[PDB]
């Protein structure tokens, strides 16, 4: 019913316990990201909104999974 | 008995949650911190070593914590 990229074969691999482990953009939004909170074996899990600090971006970069600098931030508004 | 820096009450008033909460030097080394994750609801949490980034060193100053340029950082060496 709502929004959830949460997908299971990374919840079910890293169970989203790690650092940058199921972690995925807001589309309403470049301040927040959504975290997937796992709910069962098999790979469900709860998307959770999550606020960036005080003036960064998400940057959803392979290796980053975290809150940024808008010039670095892979926010689709940019110039 | 073994070390944990982690104090209950921030642990409690915080939920170590902020970009700045339940971080403290690692007594063993300046090139990495301990973190504290909450095993209950009411206050105790374990410590896990955390690694700098390579070339920096933590900066316990307050206001800071986090990891820094050696010459800025607080490390006793
Ligand atoms: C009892 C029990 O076990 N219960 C289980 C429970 O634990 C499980 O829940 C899971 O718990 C774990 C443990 O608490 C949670 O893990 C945490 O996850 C968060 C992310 O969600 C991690 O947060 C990241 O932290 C790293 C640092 O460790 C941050 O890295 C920093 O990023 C900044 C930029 O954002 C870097 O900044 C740059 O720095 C350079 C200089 O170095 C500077 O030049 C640049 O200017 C600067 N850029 C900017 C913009 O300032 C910085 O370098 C870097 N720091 C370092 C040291 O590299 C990163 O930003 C954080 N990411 C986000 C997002 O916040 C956190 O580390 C991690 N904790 C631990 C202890 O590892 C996990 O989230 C949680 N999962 C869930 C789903 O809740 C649950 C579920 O599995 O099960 C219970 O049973
Ligand atoms: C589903 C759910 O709810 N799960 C819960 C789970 O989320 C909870 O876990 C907690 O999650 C939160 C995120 O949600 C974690 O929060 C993160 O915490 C980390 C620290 O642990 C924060 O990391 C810092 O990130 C900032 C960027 O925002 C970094 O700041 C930069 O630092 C550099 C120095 O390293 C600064 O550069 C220096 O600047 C000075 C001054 O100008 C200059 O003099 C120096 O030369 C310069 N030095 C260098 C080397 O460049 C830089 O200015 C600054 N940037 C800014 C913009 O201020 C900082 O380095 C990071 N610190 C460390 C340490 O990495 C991170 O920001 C924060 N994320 C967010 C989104 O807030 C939290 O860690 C995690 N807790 C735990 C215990 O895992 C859990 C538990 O509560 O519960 C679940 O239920
Ligand atoms: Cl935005
Ligand atoms: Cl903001």
């Amino acid at each position: 019913q709502p929004y959830n990229p949460c997908k299971p074969q990374e919840v079910i691999d890293t169970k989203c316990m790690g650092p940058k482990d199921c972690l995925y953009p807001n589309p309403d939004s470049c301040t927040t990201y959504i975290q997937c909170v796992p709910l069962d074996e098999v790979g469900n899990a709860k998307p959770v909104v999550k606020p960036c600090p005080k003036g960064l971006q998400w940057n959803d970069n392979v290796g980053k999974k975290w809150c940024d600098y808008p010039n670095l931030s892979t926010c689709p508004v940019k110039t």
